[PDB]
């Protein structure tokens, strides 16, 4: 099965819109599209969550089936997220991999652990620009 | 191979924090899930705006100048699959079933921004059915 990375350069391609195979600085004017759509998802899912809490303050005890509108705009966050990523060229699973290993790492302590290193997303990237 | 919501299961058992199948949370952990995608998503924007300052600027910018951006969007990506996690909601499903309504608008037009529009008869994403389906296994 393919990763969500997968799926949006799959979107991507399906409509013509550019995504390129290898990091690829972009114009502003796909900055400022990312931005639009990421500002879109992020006020829906903020939307659902409060709508949760208001369900909750009026006593309901929300079943299974009521975060069905909340899982859906976290997934269309994810959708946006991802697809800035794929149309800059950079793989998000490999990205995604650093971030991990530095927060998984960052898990032994308690806070760092003696040997503890940062995520190094620009290596990543530059890992990326060969092949 | 493991997907990166299976990667906020485990960073979640490292941590002693998520239940197997849909489970409505507390208040208080809405809240907090609120707060981290606030908090991602204002860096996230943050890292937008210096770049596109830059290029007002006419700085010509490097693959290299994208790590800032790159990994703010790898931390809202973490802290996303991370409340679906604590929701205890498969994340991959939900995306596929999102994904499919997606692909379904390849014939349609596109905004005078870029964005991508439905085509008449465009058929929603029906995360309820994924959801319940879910909860039964
Ligand atoms: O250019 C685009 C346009 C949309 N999308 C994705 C993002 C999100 O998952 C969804 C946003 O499209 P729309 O704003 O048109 N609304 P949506 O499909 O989410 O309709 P509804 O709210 O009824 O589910 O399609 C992109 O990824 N790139
Ligand atoms: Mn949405
Ligand atoms: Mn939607
Ligand atoms: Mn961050």
């Amino acid at each position: 099965p393919p990763t969500n990375a997968e799926r949006l350069h799959e979107f991507h391609r399906a409509i013509g819109a550019a995504t390129p195979e290898r990091p690829t600085p972009p114009p502003p004017e796909l900055l400022r599209l990312r931005q639009t759509l990421l500002d879109a998802e992020s006020a829906e899912v903020r939307a659902e969550i409060d709508h949760l809490l208001a369900r909750q303050a009026a006593g309901e005890a929300l079943s299974a089936g009521d975060l069905a509108p909340l899982a859906h705009e976290l997934a269309d966050l994810l959708y946006v997220t991802y697809g800035a990523l794929d149309q800059l060229g950079i793989d998000a699973d490999a990205v995604f991999a650093e971030v991990h290993r530095a927060n998984l790492s960052k898990a032994s302590g308690p806070l760092k652990p003696e040997g503890w290193r940062p995520a190094d997303v620009r290596g990543v990237i530059e890992r990326l620009q060969h092949a």
